[PDB]
């Protein structure tokens, strides 16, 4: 092939240096010599659209809100703008995994900007205004969608346009027999599922009359293993837990094949109590649920461990058994180091800034361990009786890419626009067959913006990841993030004239969300970045007392807005670095069918070298500074990849995670997630 | 102590064996033993108040009788002075049946004391009704099913009913609500047998997607995994099986997962129409279909049409997809597999529904764990969550087994069937299960029950006839004709005196009277003289009494959709002091604890003939001259010697087919056994 043949001329060194420049040149001989000669061409775009929904590709019923002279337009707006791919692999990645082939798979029916087009007419819902503003800001690439909603959106044999979901099961054979039936309900759906199972009691407990009966979560994995291979799911369990052991030891490579679940990623939920015992190292005891439940009437899960732990080892009444709390810490490095997950959850990291611990605390997260909401336990009942409904967790995912944002001085424009996208589409997403998930999706209308492109807008600009005006920088950034964000929550609530579900009683509305914002100043501290922001208001002390007030008079209309996910395979659509991590190649080599790709990390130059630092050779302390100070405006999760080199010891791995904790950092794991990215 | 009397019997003295020490065995094992183990109490009263009291026994059944008759009650019981006549007899009672002390350490509970719990339980108020069940059991002339004879009348009580069968239709929402089912009821101690005719093969289309279902095998996987999970809590109970009618095209991979060399725990049926059987005999190329493709085409279950008028219709149709197979090589298959597993249960379609009386409501698909109950069933539709469900009918096994040597000696023939048909009725009635709606449905409107039969060999050997000979095939036919017939009218009499029938009764072959043309034209009396002498004192039903309950019938219908059906008899046979069913025994001492076949002697050896000695093609003979009056099926286990080829046990299975036998199997079950 031509357009491999100059895409690899990048490694054949002229001058000393790589041929960054003949990327172009290889994305030319793409678009030239094979895509556009594979796109079946129509006269008009009548003739277009007809034949996409005459033939059954398009859905009919979005379209018909629109007058054909819109249509034109919009479509005519996203090819006014002369839009170039700067590499070979970010079209590559696009008319391969995005692009709507025909049914033979044989010809390229959509190219951008007829996706972003579609898209955009999904959006506006038939405001003809807005469906332009949803063009530019994904042609601009200003905003990006997640996965299942950039593909599946305005299309017949839909996909949903949620692929992440988060659901609690109690402790009882009815309700495990449909967790494993929503689970496979949803993932059928190509979503994600994660569980969590620290409600059910532990392996050895009683049932009903028989004393020692209960195989444990582990027993309760194996059905989900199978029901996940028949239709990637994941579990989370308290690390209090005394099926931790058995619950980690289903995941090591060397695991007895008979009890190793294959098809099941693990999370490990850790309060602070568990911290502190494992810093004094004194014995720790890990419970028998059911035991706490038979004693207090509540789930283990449901109760103050911080509060309740000295009175748990004190009633004889609650079954026990001691543990090595450094020695469980360690394992968590290793099994970490060996599959990348157990996801880490630090439970009081997320709780200590949870705005509606009136509705739950936070228990569990999701496959990349960045949803983090409040959830409640149904209690699927007999047949005959009515079952009692609780909430579930639905993520409506999607990323604004940080470099187009800064270049078109458009913070608030992107967040505003892109809030508007993800209501769009939880109101639009009504999910059968998993009624806690629809109920929470109707109840609570959370959402998930994100961003990604952090380290390419940084070292596009002569900053350094590590660096303290990085950290200056992200914190300037997402402060307004999260003030716009909560703005266009508050004005929808008063446009819809309703706010979500019991949010009387949660801190948006009492005020305390905003202590820190109207009494601490978030404008750049160093002048280099505080330039970066020129030409936008940053919003002063005296903004965040002036939204405080709205929001108190209007309230929210979203429980959650914001979580930074993965970036999978769309980041390179973005021409962007993989969300808001540091890169870990400069250049990547993959193998696709006989042929060696290289991709230069976007905006890679020979002046620019030093600054994409590949991230196993940076200090991850100095990492874990720069996610926690992210995730003081960020009201969900950030996913977190440690980048580890081979050659450190369990103490270096511990010292890693317990500095992660004291920052505050509510989520880590180690460096499966695919319905879970943007 | 007592071990070494009843070790005893093997130390050959005068050339026989000491058949006569297990009698002081026994007598040293309520000696020195259990009546050094069982809690005395001063009165009967002070025994009961202790039992509610500490909540052994349920108090609202008890509530129904009044002092004086419940101590009558147990005052009947002991009245015979019953004695166990072998040593296994009473351990197996005193071990397994027996209810003992919640620190199982003492022994609350002596025969007589079950036989009237159980009697009270089912005369539900009718103190004389209560002695009747009390005579019926102490006298062993009736015995109710083993999860009816242990729970009854207990607290905490485990279901009167362990045996299940289930439909499932081809949908996921029908999957998981089959898998929840099968750990709803595994979990009460039952075994659940599941219909997989109806989902579509691998490699069909779900919906759009082409070459996407995984078959019934993916199915079996979560069933298997299901029952794994759910073993009634410690009882090492996971027992399910799985059913496919044969010409569906994942059979061969259906059979795959049983190989030894591969799903385990879960057993497996093949439901096999004659049309197989005839291409099989002509070494003509067979078709398996792909059930999905028959759906679309003709809008009905493949499982739920006529293989025999359809098949060429099926091959013939360019929209139905088929798979070529060779049916002779599937044969030898199924008869390797069988010889190393026992299962695949093999049952023959349509000698099942060519006699088979509810073909209106269905015809019958599947079977049960051990190949016995033979019943019409419906599927259900389980849709959404936010719709309603379409729930159908699935079947349920009240099971019991009357004791055919006591039944003779008594000549109460018509008592006893009438008197278990009654309690039978009772445990159908008194069953409500939950989390399982369409076994529940079918429960009421069925009301089907499963009487069966044991001890044909022992009381055979006990009259000098050899079960091999055609006397006792003359035996079979008189005496189960009365079995039938005696069911038929008590059936009868209750829908006159409840004043109702069993849904859509009116069109069955009951009701059009086509099922009493054998009995109204042919007489059923024995024909060896030496077998009429038997049932001196009995009165043998002639083609007139037919006629008279056939119009009584037409007149006040039926009761029950089924009455009949003979199971296999786990640990209680031993109770019972009989052979198993209606089975040839296997050897005539078990082998340290020594258990002889009940009545064997040494003037009877010859006629106590083990089963792996016999002639199977006699042994057919046999069990289909006992199925004529059975309307559903007879539990038959094939006793095969080593020294048989595949091509030995194929013939085994064609005359078998040619005999009108409806199922069978090589040689657990312990759900669905009495
Ligand atoms: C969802 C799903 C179904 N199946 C099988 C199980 C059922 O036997 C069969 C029918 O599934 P259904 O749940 O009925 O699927 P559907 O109703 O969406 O589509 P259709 O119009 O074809 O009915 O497909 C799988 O094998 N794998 C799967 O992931
Ligand atoms: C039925 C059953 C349950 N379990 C487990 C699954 C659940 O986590 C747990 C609770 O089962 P449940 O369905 O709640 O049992 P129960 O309600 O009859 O009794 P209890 O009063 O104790 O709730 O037991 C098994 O491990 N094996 C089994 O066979
Ligand atoms: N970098 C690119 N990104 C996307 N499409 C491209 C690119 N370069 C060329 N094309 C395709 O080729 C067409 C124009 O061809 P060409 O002569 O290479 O470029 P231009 O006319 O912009 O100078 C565009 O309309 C588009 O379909
Ligand atoms: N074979 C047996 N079957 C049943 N009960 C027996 C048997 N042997 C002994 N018993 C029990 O043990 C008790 C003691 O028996 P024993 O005194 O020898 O005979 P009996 O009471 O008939 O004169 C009996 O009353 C009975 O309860
Ligand atoms: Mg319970
Ligand atoms: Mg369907």
């Amino acid at each position: 092939p031509k357009w491999i043949q100059l895409n690899n001329e990048i490694m054949i060194q002229k001058d000393g240096k790589f041929q960054f420049d003949k990327d172009k040149e290889a994305v030319h001989s793409y678009f030239v010599d094979y895509i556009n000669q594979n796109t079946v061409f129509f006269h008009n775009l009548k003739e277009k659209l007809d034949y996409l929904v005459e033939n059954q590709y398009y859905e009919e019923e979005f379209l018909s809100l629109y007058s054909f002279e819109d249509i034109k337009e919009v479509f005519k707006t996203a090819y006014a703008k002369k839009f170039r791919f700067p590499s070979f692999m970010s079209a590559f990645k696009f008319y391969n995994d995005y692009a709507l082939k025909t049914n033979d798979k044989k010809k390229i029916l959509e190219r951008y900007e007829d996706r972003i087009s579609i898209v955009a007419l999904f959006f506006a819902n038939g405001d003809t205004e807005k469906a332009k503003e949803y063009v530019n800001l994904m042609i601009n690439q200003e905003y990006q969608p997640s996965t299942p909603t950039f593909l599946n959106a305005g299309r017949k044999r839909r996909g949903e346009l949620v692929s992440c979901f988060l659901l609690e099961v109690n402790d009882s054979l009815n309700d495990i027999s449909r967790a494993i039936d929503i689970s496979m309900q949803l993932s059928k759906l190509g979503g994600g599922v994660s569980l969590n199972l620290s409600k059910l009691r532990a392996k050895g407990e009683a049932i009903k009359d028989v004393e020692n009966a209960t195989k444990g979560v582990v027993g309760v994995m194996k059905l989900l293993d199978n029901a996940f291979r028949y239709a990637s799911g994941a579990a989370y369990l308290n690390i209090f837990h005394r099926d931790i052991n058995d619950f980690l030891d289903t995941k090591k490579i060397s695991a007895d094949e008979d009890v190793r679940v294959k098809t099941l990623s693990i999370g490990v939920v850790i309060p602070d109590k568990f911290v502190e015992l494992a810093r004094e190292d004194k014995a720790a005891y890990v419970f028998y649920p059911h035991t706490i439940y038979k004693e207090y009437g509540q789930h283990m899960d449901e109760m103050d461990m911080n509060e309740m732990y000295d009175k748990f080892v004190d009633n004889p009444r609650v079954k026990k058994e001691k543990i090595n709390p450094r020695k469980l810490l360690e394992k968590l490095a290793m099994l970490r180091s060996e599959s990348g997950y157990p996801y880490i959850m630090f439970q009081d990291n997320v709780n200590k800034v949870h705005a509606n611990n009136h509705i739950s605390k936070v228990k569990f997260s999701n496959l990349c361990s960045e949803v983090l909401q409040a959830s409640q336990v149904s209690s699927y009942t007999d047949y005959d009786e009515e079952d009692e409904i609780g909430l579930d967790i639905s993520c409506n995912l999607g990323s604004l890419n940080i470099l187009n944002v800064m270049e078109h001085k458009s913070i608030e424009k992107t967040v505003k626009l892109a809030t508007d996208s993800l209501t769009h589409v939880s109101e639009t997403t009504d999910i059968r067959n998993a009624p806690a998930v629809r109920r929470a999706n109707k109840a609570m209308k959370s959402i998930g913006l994100g961003a990604m492109n952090l380290h390419g807008y940084l070292a596009q600009n002569g900053i350094a990841y590590e660096s303290p005006e990085a950290r200056d920088f992200a914190n300037t950034f997402f402060m307004m993030v999260n003030f716009y964000s909560i703005q266009r929550s508050a004005e929808i609530a008063k446009e819809k004239g309703e706010t979500f579900d019991q949010y009387e009683g949660s801190t948006y509305a009492t005020g305390e969300y905003f202590d820190k914002y109207v009494s601490t100043d978030f404008s750049p501290k160093y002048e280099k970045i505080a330039n970066l922001f020129e030409g936008m208001h940053i919003p002063t002390t005296e903004d965040w007392k002036k939204l405080k007030a709205f929001v108190a008079e209007h309230g929210m209309y979203h429980s959650y807005r914001l979580c930074i996910a993965p970036t999978g395979s769309i980041s390179y659509v973005q021409s962007s670095t993989a969300s808001v991590m540091p890169i870990m190649e400069r250049i990547e080599e993959r193998t696709y069918g006989n042929s060696k790709t290289y991709y230069p990390m976007p905006g890679l130059a020979s002046n620019n070298w030093f600054f994409y630092k590949e991230a196993y050779d940076m200090d991850m302390f100095k990492v874990v500074d720069m996610i926690a100070t992210i995730q003081q405006h960020i009201d969900q999760g950030i996913s977190f990849t440690l980048f580890l080199k081979d050659t450190m010891t369990t103490r270096d791995l511990n010292r890693i995670d317990l500095y992660a904790h004291h920052r505050g950092i509510k989520t880590i794991y180690y460096a499966s997630c695919l319905s879970c990215v943007v």
